[PDB]
């Protein structure tokens, strides 16, 4: 037998930085955590229990809230860029890092309409994050993506003209309620290394505000005529406002809102046209995904 | 042996209602999960598989859906009294309704500056929840709460001058982050039935606002000397404002942000004035309650 | 306004104690959670910001290592009635110290039938868990619990004869699927002190062998009637075994499993006798309690 | 812009099935959650808004159901092939279908030493799973796995000559915990169709058996030189025992227990030989991957 494949590191690395302007005495909080996957010439410590050739997944963690006191950790493609060089680089049989960050909200409290110095609120789970591949001799290959973007529409949304076989029991709709968690990636085109990263640097959140933007636009505005042809129009818009991403991909739970038949009940009306109460349901659900390039 | 106690009922009971304003076209959506539980004179369906006293906890569904249809779900505190009232006179043997409501936030979305007629986001993970307790004869005890409220503030929190002993490591703090997920509660007074409920409609809504307006300004403003001064504080003005509740609960965990002394790695200096990373701590957690009422 | 009630303490303090047999070699590990929260005269650090009167959460969480190095942690019910003791004992504002403890499985592994000195597993989420109040001048209550204990069977429960009205859609059936999660408790005669609960140290893990038994066989074995029914059989038989118990609690969750109509499909045939697949809902689920003491 | 990639499906499916012996009266239960995603010639549902390519997610559920009740569900790789095969024969425009499987433990109960006809428990929240890849024209891939695995030996683990240098604060040791989730898949040669997949059937209950038998003993015996070096091992012997299954992964967390000083309190001893009392951390954590083939 041999080794086919191998990485290691640590995973669920928490990181809190603030930071305090002295000037105007307002303070800003950013909240992140960190996975950080090293590769290279590692085999023998699988192999052989020669643990020489392993840099400690500790330090792996100490090296992570080093790189965060000496460097900013805002836009997070920067930082990540930044933290998988460095280990590229310090060690030489370490050949590729991996760098995931989940950036979680810590959104500035207004207080009487006026912006707190130093208080904030996690208003939702919508998360911002990156993957960055820093592979020796081949740059920078970062993925950006928002996802725990939830929403509702409560009409709008039509379904039909499905295929219809011995298995099928769906009914046709042109009113439904439509429902999603979004979880949207684009992939930026390959960076030589750091420098160009840098130099890209008032890109990484402009894309994600836009990227975020088209999203609820276009969810909000499009008369739906299925969850495929909705997010494939977000993902076109997406790819004309950055030239710099090569492809975006979607995947979308469809989570169902049931109608529920109140007839049997002194004939009461709640489907079709009368349809105002409804069941959620947990389970099962639709998935759809898609990735658009440029063609 | 004997039955000291017994209540059964429906949990996890998800709904959603949507209210369609026929002149604008703006329709406004609702979702919770109810809780029902029942008692009264039902021992023999546990001492002599007497099924005769049973509601089924499958038609207990059904009547949150058809109570959901014919009556507004909010305030839910309206709707908890409603659904609790029905059980108690519908049914000779039944006593007393138990009925908690959670609501999930569903956001009008703002697109280009406008709110959407039909579009809604989940802005967060906080709830707002009431407990309803329907007693034949006794009238009607609600509880009404804010919970998942996750705030934090960088700087303006103390924690000095605690007792010392030969237990206490914990160094005193004139300068630390305070972060928590707030849990408040406040209890009516009783109400004699649902025609002096329905008379105290316009309460529900303001007094909710009020105790999130003044639990967020109070956190943000006050320089605070433990958790346990300020959340004195946030109780004290909630009583001061709404006269009709009687006393105010706040459940606080204590999520601990800790230092990280980085002097070992070249000197470099993080600690005190110089801390800008920390590491955030999963567990354990303080927890601090209390209990304020009118003196 | 007033301080009505006030606890506070230390929550989610995970702890491992190893007991190493230097005869044998074999070593037997203890994992749990434990939940502090005091009560006494503390009232002042809510009301004129006194800390005095605090004994940190910090030093809280030291206190349960160092007693758990210089004690047994079993049976829990003894560990957990020697540290609520420590804390009114060494403080005199103190007067009540609320324990939680939740003990997660490790059992010994058995590597080609013989059990490994030194290797465990996680079989299984269920718990064993205590709450003990300790109350100065008023002694000591334990109540102790199984929970997250997961079982199904696939035949012998009913549920017919139940009352119908104009909002019961659910059939009578003589065979149904009957799964629960259950959550037992047992709660202990007040015990005056540490040398009183020493005295029963061996009644504590029989008791939990017992409770564990009864239900797994009640359940196995009873043609059940209604989950209300066969649950009251499992509690009478547990307060018949052991008389130092006051109260047995339950409270049991319907799981339900949903036939699937498949006729429209060619005419198979999947209800009734014929049903074999069937839809395990998430929600909603029946929820019943009950509370057996002794008449 | 141009769809790259596209697949669409239901997830979260959950199915449980019975048999029934007559002769014996003996049931068995198969409990799992399935998730099945198409591909093919369906990217105008996405461009076009073009629906009479889709078949509706809700069709695939039925269809998952009527799947289960014609054909056996065990083992998962059969079922899973059954159900993937029969999308691309069935849909001439589908050319692969992706098949998850989840399966849940349901235990037979022992009452009193002897196995129950019709009572289950959930022994522990370890999973067997499969992915089942069935292409057209290039046959059915499988990768079949357990997860949720979770161990911990108290001895027997050491960590010592590992990289040191400026970022390293970790001290070498002879003597630890380790505690890890156990995740390892091994991947079965490439199967021409559905007919290779039924002939190979029994190997795939015994290879699933052999890879929990060698983890297990493996884990207990091993004198571990690190993780990598353990799981090595482990990979090593299943290849060796099962010459149909290509490669072999693992992914491991490491679950850190650290020692507690508690010298500062009465010189206590908790360090070293005398470490007795450790703090669990929930994280971070380290997370150890390999994947290993034939030479
Ligand atoms: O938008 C939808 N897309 C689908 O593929 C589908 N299948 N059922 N309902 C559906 N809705
Ligand atoms: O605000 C606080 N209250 C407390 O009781 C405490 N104990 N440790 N740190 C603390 N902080
Ligand atoms: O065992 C049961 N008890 C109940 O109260 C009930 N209500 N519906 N199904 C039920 N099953
Ligand atoms: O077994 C281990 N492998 C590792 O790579 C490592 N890094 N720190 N501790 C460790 N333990
Ligand atoms: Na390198
Ligand atoms: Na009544
Ligand atoms: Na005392
Ligand atoms: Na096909
Ligand atoms: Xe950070
Ligand atoms: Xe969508
Ligand atoms: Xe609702
Ligand atoms: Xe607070
Ligand atoms: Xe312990
Ligand atoms: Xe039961
Ligand atoms: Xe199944
Ligand atoms: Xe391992």
């Amino acid at each position: 037998s041999a080794v086919k494949a191998a990485r290691y590191g640590k995973d669920n690395v928490r990181v809190y930085k603030v930071h305090k302007d002295e000037k105007t005495g307002v303070q800003t909080v950013y909240e992140m955590t960190v996975c950080v996957l090293l590769e290279g010439e590692i085999e023998t410590s699988y192999t052989k229990a020669d643990n020489s050739v392993i840099v400690a997944t500790d330090s792996i963690k100490n090296t992570i809230y080093i790189t965060a006191k000496q460097n900013p950790v805002t836009p997070p493609e920067l930082f990540g860029s930044i933290l998988g060089t460095h280990f590229i680089e310090k060690y030489n049989h370490i050949h590729a890092a991996h760098v995931n960050i989940v950036c979680h909200r810590w959104t500035r409290m207004d207080i009487d309409g006026k912006p707190h110095p130093h208080s904030f609120i996690r208003d939702s789970e919508e998360k911002r994050n990156v993957q960055v591949d820093v592979v020796e001799g081949k740059g920078i290959d970062i993925k950006s993506s928002l996802s725990g973007l939830t929403v509702l529409k409560s009409t709008n949304s039509q379904f039909w003209g499905f295929l219809r076989d011995e298995y099928t029991t769906l009914k046709e709709t042109w009113d439904r309620i439509l429902s999603t968690d979004v979880d949207a990636t684009w992939q930026w085109k390959n960076f030589s290394g750091l420098q160009e990263v840098r130099s890209h640097v008032p890109k990484f959140d402009a894309t994600w505000a836009t990227a975020r933007e088209v999203t609820l636009k276009t969810f909000a505005e499009d008369n739906s005529a299925s969850v495929q042809a909705t997010m494939y129009k977000m993902a076109e818009q997406i790819l004309a406002r950055q030239q710099l991403i090569e492809t975006v991909e979607y995947s979308l739970p469809n989570k169902h809102y049931f109608e529920i038949d109140l007839s049997w009940h002194k004939g009461l009306q709640n489907t079709g046209k009368n349809a105002e109460v409804f069941a959620p349901q947990s389970d099962p659900n639709g998935l759809i995904k898609c990735t658009v390039g440029r063609s």
